[PDB]
């Protein structure tokens, strides 16, 4: 990791705006770590489709992720491109289909199902690259631990976490994709409808499934990581909203958390932790801050390049069940 900022950019505590990246002007918020001397581990939390970045950072029901700075992490939270640098924008002009080849507008987190998405089969996209540039810039002002750079998020932010881990596995030390999509496709890359993708994993729950969230094909080998995938249970589903306001089921996170857990568990230099809860499709609701502290400290226990055999999982808070490996309680076993 090399610490550098676009020329003349002055990083600050709090809200940073007009950060130049790939022709866009981006924003992000920094909460420097408390009670830490020397390089601090980093947490890059991402909101979803309807909660604002400020909600994700300060509202308890949304995760109050800025509180991790009181836990000794330097929190660097990106604002969604669609929010036009406003960390208070919630779903306005963000909660809906993407454009320019992207599937969903909150983050550049998956290629679209039609041919305009082709280019994103092997280009990480502007959010994945912005986050690397963002963290490299903040590191010129605050001491950051280059072996403990973690990102994570909920819903579309969880999808973005998956995409970033697949394309920047030699940068991040790991991540926390909570109820993120995988956008499962056929082995040849063919996009599948929500129904067909759901059925494909149900028919082969233990296999590695390709998906629009990542490169096509998925990488044969990724850099050293620790990944903690969280499924919110039976009600972890998302209903999209038509222009006329009606709602309809468009995402089921059981197959996507399973798929991501199968890919990351198979990787030799990745420790994958599969966590299940029962709160649905929103930031973990039961013992929220206990969960945030447990999850980030679990990721920080495996600094980048650590031996997976040395990892030791500790018990999560009440309301969560976790283990190393792929999910096992989501689909019936072959045997």
């Amino acid at each position: 990791v090399k610490w550098e900022c676009p020329a003349g950019y002055e990083v600050k505590e709090g809200l940073n705006v007009d950060f130049p990246h790939k022709g866009m002007k981006r924003a992000f918020i920094v909460y420097p770590a408390k009670n830490v001397s020397g390089p601090a581990p980093v947490w890059v939390p991402m909101t979803g489709s309807v909660e604002s970045t400020n909600d994700n950072l300060t509202v308890a029901r949304s995760g109050a992720n800025s509180i991790l700075a009181d836990h000794g992490y330097t929190v660097i939270a990106p604002v969604r491109a669609c929010a036009n640098q406003d960390p208070n924008i919630r779903g306005e002009r963000c909660n809906g289909p993407g454009s320019n080849g992207w599937n969903w507008n909150p983050w550049f987190e998956g290629r679209a199902a039609d041919p305009s998405g082709e280019h994103w089969k092997n280009d990480e996209g502007p959010d994945s690259s912005f986050f690397v540039a963002m963290v490299q810039c903040v590191g010129t002002k605050y001491k950051l631990d280059a072996r403990r750079l973690f990102l994570g998020g909920i819903a579309s932010g969880g999808t973005m976490t998956n995409r970033a881990l697949l394309f920047r596995s030699n940068f991040w030390a790991g991540g926390l994709p909570i109820s993120g999509e995988w956008y499962v496709t056929s082995d040849d890359g063919t996009p599948l409808s929500f129904d067909d993708a759901r059925a494909a994993v149900a028919a082969a729950p233990t296999k590695i499934h390709q998906g629009r969230v990542g490169p096509y094909p998925l990488p044969a080998k990724v850099g050293p990581l620790i990944v903690m995938t969280v499924w919110g249970g039976e009600k972890d589903l998302w209903n999209c909203t038509r222009p006329d306001g009606s709602r309809f089921l468009c995402a089921d996170y059981r197959p996507s958390t399973q798929a991501g857990s199968n890919f990351f568990s198979a990787q030799p230099d990745v420790v994958h932790v599969a966590c299940s809860s029962t709160h649905g499709h929103m930031w973990p609701q039961l013992n929220t801050q206990e969960f945030n502290r447990w999850a980030l400290d679990t990721l920080a226990s495996h600094p980048k390049g650590s031996d997976p055999r040395s990892f030791k999982l500790t018990q999560p808070p009440e309301g969560y069940t976790c283990h190393v490996g792929p999910f096992t309680g989501l689909y019936a076993s072959a045997w």
